[PDB]
């Protein structure tokens, strides 16, 4: 078997095999030396007694608000913590991108072919002895076995955070734009080729999509007037591809940018807030360009909306996951005298730890309806009956469920979970304690370590037999939460660098797209500088209904 | 018409407009301010008063030739002015990039879509009042004058600088890696989806080609074995589609990775030197790795020769054209404490300045043969019979044309130069003092300045009536050369900046990859760090002939 199987290589040493039974790890830049990169030098070892650890700064961000108002109203201070956060989480992903489900070790295929999701470790290889490497039992637990035991909800377990449907739906709808895993192709394979925030889940990924939604006329989308309100147009008008169900209604059968978005009335409600905001954008720089035509009133607004959507996500969408007091600050010009890559390659890792399915409730509660999965799923009337503003004041009072915790993932997406297990499988994904090590995590010593509790423990101790074979997946929901967290340590600390690559590698934060006159000028400049989750709902819904990601 | 069309933003600003008959310009980083950015802060002031010309910097660099000599025996020193020749060229290319041929503002389309070639400067508008703004004559020249003129040869012009037609041959088969004009979409889009040193032309652009072009045994690419020398395999063999006149017999027609390959032999000369480098490479790390497949073992042969060819541009082939007696470096580690985008996108006016077409002789000189345009072309028997050996001991003996100075394009090649002019005027390339001021050079004041001579300048004066109306592509070859040199200083400062990205852009160059296990260990890693021309044809070519770039 490959000498590597066992991944003798630490600290982010690469492994490589010289002959059928020995290996050598490459330690450059690593900080170490020795045959397995494990001997620090003398400046490493300096380094190692002085960073504090995650949960400490953690701590820290969550306490003393005292301090957190100063920080918080002194814009120089509150630029320079800013900038701490961003440049911690920089050295931690390789860009440009390394190993996929196909490789484990760099090629030239793994670089250019992005039809790949890139792989944060390099999968475990075909011929090991054991599914993990060298370590555990000859077969893996029954992935069922693990769903049931550990995962599925048994009663509702509420996000102590306090997070919404608005945040449930923003999160699914966010995603779907660069988790487009290709199916026929198999689980390591994207559709996503922008990999990142393009939002082609509203305009299309590719041209021949685009063109079918745009209107062209004054840069703006293809719409429907339905009582009054504004919607996305239908299938029929645009011969746009979606999916659907046979049996619904031609009018129901909205065309969007992603083709999946029919499937829950909660993304439709986002495909529409967003539809709007683009054509609202555009009236805006129709007024302060009348000499312009379509084609850069469109251009322009999409570079506006992706600025939206980061300045959304940064300082609304993660500032709510945080639970910090400080204000994270959506501002490119802080990378500027920085060491920064200005691109993104989307994670199969990524992908697999934003299964956040405990979100989902039991029912979807709208106005004084109480709907189930069932006639929820596929159901636009269900939008169109009680209209956008009785949505979001609905959703914004709903409680989503706890992430983090265990067994809290509901029934009706069991299908989805057991596939997120037997798919980390097929993709030959390393251990959870061999990925807390690649982000600079202790590894845990037991199964009790990583719950922070006894009867799932004992009950993983007994499929799994080793912690150190302990899948990724599973992990991520059972893990303990920290201190009133939707989220364990685990999530944060793999999650948080994968999403600053993907929010501030986009080009637009690059200082050459970091221009008021890119955006149309101070005006286009100022929409973005100024979104919020609240000015999106209130510029876009009639009533301006309040809202938040929290209840 | 557009009112950006006089192009009144200067220094690199921005110009947009606002309303049909006003501008804005955006003087963001530029260290300027004012209506058109002219007026300098304080800080530029002083960078400007003690920023050398780039004439001062190219005396320097070639002379003092006992202090260089000195220079290029310290390591330190060697890594400190090398460091300082990339760093130089770094601000001046839009990295991630900005405009192409279809917009002069920046949009996702622009950013997005690699079938663009990208533009250094955005195109003069469709509605400008005058071809290359506001300036000159409602038309431009007669490109056919221009050509006949100041372009065609009367006397062949030798390179002073002593460039063979081993370095003819060699830009001709590097540069047609990255420039590869889609020619059914039109002159501003590319097939050469990698913008850069992918090696394509060996390998293929698609999964496909390479597929057919690969033995599937040792990590070796097919070949034929033609009285007892090793070359490229056949269209037949292969089912590769090649670029050949209907004439062409089954067994000439080779099949390689660039399907214009066979157009010229000494193309198919470097095609068959580099398929014998991979192989030989296959065979080194089967040696160094009894244990690796056909697939690593194709990979990692890969990975070696672009390096190998980065290695040998810069340290023999940018080192012939420069002058320098400072010896240039190849060395990734220069730029890790700096501010680099490891990324790269081939700009249309790299392509066009590329257009070296003056290098070609009137005949081709092999052994005691002379051959015409048309006996050369497509014609491989040439190769055949003469042998690869008596090529390289030909092209190494025979010299090349000087570029710039005027009046040296082979008449054969007529229609080739005549549609560079004709093309950058349907892509609406900006004039030759835009581009200078672009890349910080003073404008030329007069067409006398720009040549450096009477008698061609009077011929331009009376065709485009204005400097500031003069056409880049040709200027290129009329410019008055540097002392004893083939190119003038647009050239050089053009060529340069983009020459940089495309090499040291390149993700083997970037910190992740630029490690021992990258190449298959201290083995691999070597090969690339000795990597030269002359050993390139001491390895694969019978007899080890003498060779390099020059005499
Ligand atoms: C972010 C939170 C979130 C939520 C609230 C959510 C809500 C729901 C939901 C009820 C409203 C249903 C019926 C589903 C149904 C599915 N989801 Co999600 N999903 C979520 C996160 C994800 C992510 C991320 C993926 C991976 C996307 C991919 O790989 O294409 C996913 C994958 C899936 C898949 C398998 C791949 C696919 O077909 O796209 C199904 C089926 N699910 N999901
Ligand atoms: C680098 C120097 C160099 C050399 C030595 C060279 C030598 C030769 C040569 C004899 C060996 C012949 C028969 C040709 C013939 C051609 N060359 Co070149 N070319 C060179 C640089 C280029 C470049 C660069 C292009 C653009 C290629 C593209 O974009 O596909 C080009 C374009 C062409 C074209 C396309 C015409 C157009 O529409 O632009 C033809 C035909 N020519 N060339
Ligand atoms: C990115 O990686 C993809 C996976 O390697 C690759 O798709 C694969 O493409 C090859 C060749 O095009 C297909 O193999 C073919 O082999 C023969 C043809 O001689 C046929 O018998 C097969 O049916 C098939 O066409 C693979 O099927 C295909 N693998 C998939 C879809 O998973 C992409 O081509 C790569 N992308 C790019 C742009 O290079
Ligand atoms: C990149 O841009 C080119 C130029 O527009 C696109 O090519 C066009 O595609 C449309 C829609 O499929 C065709 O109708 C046109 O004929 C194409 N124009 C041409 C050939 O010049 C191309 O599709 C874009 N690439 C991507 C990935 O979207
Ligand atoms: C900035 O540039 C513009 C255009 O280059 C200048 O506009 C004018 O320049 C001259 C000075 O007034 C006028 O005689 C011209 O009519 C007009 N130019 C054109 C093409 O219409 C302007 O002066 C400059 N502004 C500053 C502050 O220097
Ligand atoms: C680093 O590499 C590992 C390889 O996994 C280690 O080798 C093994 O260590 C085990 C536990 O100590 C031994 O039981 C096992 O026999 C051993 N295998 C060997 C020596 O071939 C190396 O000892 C270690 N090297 C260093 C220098 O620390
Ligand atoms: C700019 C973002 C980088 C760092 C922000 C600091 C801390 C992150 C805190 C909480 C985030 C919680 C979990 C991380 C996992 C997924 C969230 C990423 C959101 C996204 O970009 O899709
Ligand atoms: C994808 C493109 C990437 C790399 C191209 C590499 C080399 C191209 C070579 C020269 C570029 C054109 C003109 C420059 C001429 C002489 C260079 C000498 C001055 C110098 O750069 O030190
Ligand atoms: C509703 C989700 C559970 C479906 C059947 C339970 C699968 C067996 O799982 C068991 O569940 C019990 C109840 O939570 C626990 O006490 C046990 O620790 C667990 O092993
Ligand atoms: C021999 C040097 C010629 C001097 C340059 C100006 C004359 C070029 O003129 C052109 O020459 C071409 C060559 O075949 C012909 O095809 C054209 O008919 C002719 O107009
Ligand atoms: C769809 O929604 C309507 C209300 O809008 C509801 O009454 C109906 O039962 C749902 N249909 C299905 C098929 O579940
Ligand atoms: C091709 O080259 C051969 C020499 O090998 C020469 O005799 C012949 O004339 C050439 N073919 C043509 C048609 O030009």
């Amino acid at each position: 078997h490959h000498p590597c199987c066992s991944n003798p290589c630490q600290n982010r040493g690469e492994c490589m095999s010289t002959g059928f039974d020995q290996y050598k790890c490459d330690c450059t830049r690593t900080g170490f030396y020795g045959e397995n990169c494990t001997t620090p030098e003398f400046l490493t070892r300096i380094k190692l007694l002085l960073k504090p650890t995650p949960n400490t700064v953690h701590y820290i961000l969550t306490h003393f608000k005292g301090v957190w108002n100063i920080v918080n109203n002194i814009p120089f201070l509150r630029s320079l913590i800013m900038k701490y956060v961003l440049t911690s989480r920089s050295y931690l992903i390789d860009s440009p991108p390394t190993y996929n489900v196909h490789y484990g070790y760099k090629s030239w295929e793994a670089f250019s072919n992005l039809s790949y999701y890139t792989r944060a470790l390099p999968p475990v290889a075909d011929d090991c002895p054991t599914p993990m490497g060298v370590k555990g039992n000859k077969e893996l637990p029954d992935s069922k076995e693990v769903l049931e035991k550990v995962l599925l909800r048994r009663e509702f377990i509420p996000d102590p955070q306090g997070s919404n449907m608005m945040f449930a739906f923003f999160a699914q709808h966010f995603t779907h734009q660069f988790f487009k895993t290709d199916h026929k192709r198999g689980p390591g394979f994207t559709r996503g080729l922008g990999h990142g925030v393009d939002l082609n889940h509203i305009y299309g990924e590719t041209l021949d999509r685009q063109h079918k939604l745009r209107l062209f006329k004054d840069g703006k989308l293809k719409y429907q007037v339905i009582g009054g309100e504004v919607y996305p147009p239908t299938v029929k008008d645009t011969q746009v591809e979606m999916i659907y169900p046979p049996h619904i209604p031609e009018n129901l059968q909205f065309a969007v940018g992603q083709e999946v978005f029919g499937l829950v009335p909660g993304l439709m409600m986002y495909a529409t807030i967003w539809l709007r905001e683009h054509n609202r954008v555009c009236d805006i720089l129709k007024q302060e360009h009348p000499e312009w035509g379509d084609e850069q009133l469109f251009q322009t607004s999409r570079l506006i909306l992706i600025g939206e959507t980061i300045k959304i996500v940064i300082e609304d969408y993660v500032q709510h996951l945080s639970g910090y007091h400080f204000k994270l600050k959506f501002d490119p010009e802080l990378l500027f005298n920085q060491q920064f890559q200005y691109q993104n390659r989307i994670a199969s890792e990524f992908n697999t730890l934003y299964h956040w399915h405990p979100l989902l409730p039991d029912t979807f509660n709208i106005e004084d309806q109480e709907y189930s999965f069932k006639q929820f799923l596929y159901n636009n009337s269900i939008l169109l009956e009680h209209g956008l503003t009785q949505f979001v004041e609905s959703f914004t009072r709903q409680i989503a469920g706890r992430v983090a915790g265990g067994r809290n993932v509901p029934i009706a997406v069991q299908a989805v979970a057991k596939a997120s297990i037997d798919q980390s499988r097929e993709m030959k994904y390393q251990s959870l304690n061999e990925y807390r090590k690649r982000f600079s995590l202790k590894p845990y010593t037991s199964f009790e370590e990583l719950t922070g509790e006894k009867e799932m423990a004992a009950e993983l101790k007994a499929l799994y037999s080793d912690i150190d074979v302990m899948e990724l997946y599973p992990a991520l929901l059972v893990e303990k939460p920290r201190p009133d967290a939707i989220f364990g340590e685990t999530m944060v600390e793999l999650g948080a660098p994968f999403s600053l690559k993907g929010l501030m590698g986009n080009p637009i934060c690059s200082p050459q797209y970091w221009k008021p006159s890119t955006f149309g000028g101070e005006v286009g400049f100022k929409i973005i500088n100024t979104a919020s989750i609240q000015s999106l709902i209130c510029n876009n819904v009639k009533g301006c209904p309040f809202t938040s990601f929290n209840v």
